[PDB]
Order: C-alpha cells, then structure tokens, then sequence
C-alpha cells in the first residue's frame, strides 16, 4: 500500500498546474492523500480510464459521504437533504427530474437571446464609463448570476437580494460567518419562495420545484439542498471564463488564434476547458460499497476515493502532449464537467454563457489588454474553485 501524501492548499497566483498534483500523478495510478481538513486519508485516481470508470461504478456511492468526515479541502462540512451531489439512485433521478427541464439544450437555446441582451447591457455600461474596468467585478461575476436567476425564476426586487447574498461565494474571503449569515437569508428565501408556487406552473426552476413539492415528489426539507447549488452554480462560469480570459490576456498568441476564428471557436473553448485547472483541490469523494480493486490497487469497502478530472484531462494516453494548449484537438474527450450520473447539471447552460462571454468581449472591447501586469492579479485562495480575483482591463477608447 502507498504512503499517505499530504496535499496542502494551493497558493499559486496563476493558472499553472498544481505541482503537488503532478507529483502524485507520477507516483502511480492510485495514491493516498490527506487534505487540509477532515479526518484520515482517501484514495486518489489519476488515470482517465480509472476516473471515468469509478465515476460510473454502481459500487461507489455519494450518500455515505454525508455520514462521515472524509478528508476534505474545507473545515466546514454540513450536507443538506436534496443535494444532487450527495444523491444516490433512485433519489438522484427523482431530485434532478424536478429541475432538469430548465437546463436542457432546448431551454438553453430559448434562453440565449435574453442572455445576449443581459450581457450586452453589462458591456454597454463599461463602454459608456470608459476603459479602466475590472471584468470580473463588472462582467464575469454578474452575468452568470443574472442568467441563472433568470433560469431559477427570481422576481425583480429579489434580484438584488439574491445577487448580494449569492456574493457569499466570496471574493476569496469577506468573512466566513458572514457567509453563513447570508445563506441563512438566501436559503430562508428559497424555502419561502418554494412554499409559495406550490401548485403553480412554469418551466421556472423555483416554480417547478414548488410544484413538485406540492405533489410530494420532492418534499420540503429537500428544497434548499436541491436548489441552493443551482442558484450559486454560476460562480463556476465566472472563474472558469476568468481563467480563459487570463490566458488569452497573458499569452498573446492564444488571443490571436481566438480573434482569428470567429464562428469557429468550438475546439478552442474545449481545449481551454481540458487544460484549465478549474478547482484547487478534489471535490466530493465516493465511497466503496463493496470492497473493490482498481487498476491493481485494492480498495477496502467503506474507504473513500476521489477522482481528479484535471489529472485525467492530462493523461498522456488520451491526450498527446497533454501540457500543451494546441486548441483544435481531435474530438477531445475531456472530463471538465465530470462523468456519470453526477455530470454537471448546468453543463449546457454554462457552455452557452461561456460562448456568449468570449464572443461578445472579443467583438465589443477592441484592443482588450490587461491594465496591470499579470503578476499583480491575485487568485482565489482557500476555496474549491480556482481563478483570478480581479481582471483589470483597458481597451481602445479614443484619440
Ligand atoms: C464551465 C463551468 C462549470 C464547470 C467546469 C462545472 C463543473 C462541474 C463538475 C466537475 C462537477 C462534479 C461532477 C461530479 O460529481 O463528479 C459539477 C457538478 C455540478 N454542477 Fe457544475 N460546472 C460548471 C457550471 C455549473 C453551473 C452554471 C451550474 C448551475 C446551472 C452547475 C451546477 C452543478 C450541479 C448542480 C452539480 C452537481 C451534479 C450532481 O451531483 O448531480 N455547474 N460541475
């Protein structure tokens, strides 16, 4: 059995691959890791084939994780009922069916025009005020929240209440207790919002959810846990695109390639998704439910195991010269959105936003460049999702 390896919290103000994770990928297909918080250790799968398998093995469950204190990145661990993340079948399917209809390909295309308008409105503002602008604050953070709220069904006077609260995603750390305070507000709002609508119609997430509760399909108590993650989910788009833009802004050649292929950025965006280190650590582990062996290692029942989609996305057997951003790849089967039944609920929605963002920013901010040296951009620390805290930019305004 392999020796327990410590995996400290990453402190790197850049998009570079975590050297600690690299050192693990080369130690073997499976390694035991100990994260900053929680108890003990857990197995870690680095091979694409192994990740894709475990991620799809009925023998590994998520529900059990809620019953323990598996080594994790954060010190705070309080699972909620209704969580898609911690849902095993048949509950997972039950829960998702109540909201899935709002995130389908069709719903997303229907939504695109409204999203473009919301995005153009945000871009109008910075163009009107003039050059100096922090794109994270003025575009990457508010755009997703506005679109998701649209999908969720937030009224109008509630928009600012929900946005402000959601800001509990923090810009790194503006408190902690203030984070639990804000959720005590947002979650109470979700519960009440859902209580009402309990019988109403509309493809609306909160509407549909409230309707599903009135029929005892996804009973109350499960509302917050099921919907919270969705309402806050936009943060992933904010930081993943912040990273994409950072690369475009610090590696001029990438910006150039991007600018030369309007209407054909599909492979470029998927290559950035494959290469970008989206998270600072591993997400939620899965629990062995019946003593299994993987890629030559034996995992005893009850033992936890994390998969690394990042490491997987760099597997030399699936992606030749994995550390190079060559864009245009063959199909490119990266696992940026996960795999299995826990595949990202908002993948399609997140993609539509990403494409709008990149297309609209490149066309509407002529001569876009960082307004400060990249070295001056600090990154999010002590949190799951990685990315630039700010992105000070400037662009052509006038003679
Ligand atoms: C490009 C931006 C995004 C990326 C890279 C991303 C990535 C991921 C990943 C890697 C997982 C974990 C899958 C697993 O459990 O193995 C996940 C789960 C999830 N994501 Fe995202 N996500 C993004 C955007 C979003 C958005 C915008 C939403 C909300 C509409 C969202 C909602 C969720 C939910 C609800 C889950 C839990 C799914 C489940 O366990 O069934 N994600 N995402």
């Amino acid at each position: 059995p392999p020796p327990v390896r410590d995996w400290p919290a990453l402190d790197l103000d850049g998009p570079e691959f975590d050297p600690v994770l690299a050192e693990l990928m080369r130690e073997g297909p499976l390694t035991r890791v100990r994260l900053p918080h929680g108890e003990g250790w857990a197995w870690l799968a680095t091979r694409y084939d192994d990740v894709k398998a475990i991620t799809n093995d009925p023998r590994f469950g998520r529900a059990e994780v809620t019953q323990r204190q598996i080594t994790r990145l954060a010190p705070h661990f309080k699972p909620r009922p209704g969580s898609l993340a911690f849902a095993d079948q048949p509950d997972h399917n039950r829960l998702r069916r109540a909201v899935a209809g709002a995130f389908t390909v069709g719903a997303t295309k229907r939504l695109r025009p409204r999203a473009q308008e919301i995005l153009d409105g945000l871009v109008d503002g910075i163009l009107a005020e003039g050059p100096p602008a922090d794109l994270v604050e003025r575009v990457l953070e508010p755009f997703p929240i506005a679109v998701v709220s649209e999908v969720m069904g937030v009224p109008a006077a509630d928009r600012e209440r929900v946005h402000s609260w959601t800001r509990q995603i923090i810009s790194t750390s503006g408190g902690a207790e203030a984070a639990e305070r804000a959720k005590r507000g947002l979650y109470g709002w979700i519960t009440e919002t859902v209580r009402a609508r309990a019988g109403s119609e509309g493809g609306d997430v909160y509407s549909m959810l409230g309707a599903a509760v009135g029929r005892g399909e996804v009973g109350e108590t499960e509302a917050v846990g099921l919907a919270g993650p969705l309402q806050i989910g936009g943060e992933a788009v904010t930081h993943n695109v912040g990273q994409m833009l950072y690369l475009l802004l610090t590696r001029r050649e990438l910006m150039a390639r991007m600018r030369e292929r309007p209407g054909a950025r599909g492979t470029a965006l998927d290559e950035l998704l494959r290469w970008i280190s989206h998270r600072t650590s591993v997400g939620l582990a899965r629990i062995a439910l019946e003593d299994v062996e993987v890629h030559g290692t034996r995992i005893a029942a009850g033992e936890p195991v994390y998969v690394s989609y990042l490491a997987a996305n760099r597997d030399p057997d699936v992606f030749p010269d994995p550390d190079r951003i060559d864009l245009d790849r063959d199909p490119n089967p990266h696992l940026a959105y996960g795999n299995g039944h826990h595949f990202c609920t908002g993948a399609v929605l997140a993609r539509m936003q990403t494409e709008l963002l990149v297309d609209t920013l490149l066309e509407r901010l002529p001569g876009l460049r960082l307004a400060v040296p990249a070295e001056q951009v600090a990154w999010r620390r002590k949190t799951m999702i990685r990315g630039p805290r700010t992105l000070p930019c400037t662009w052509h305004h006038h003679h």
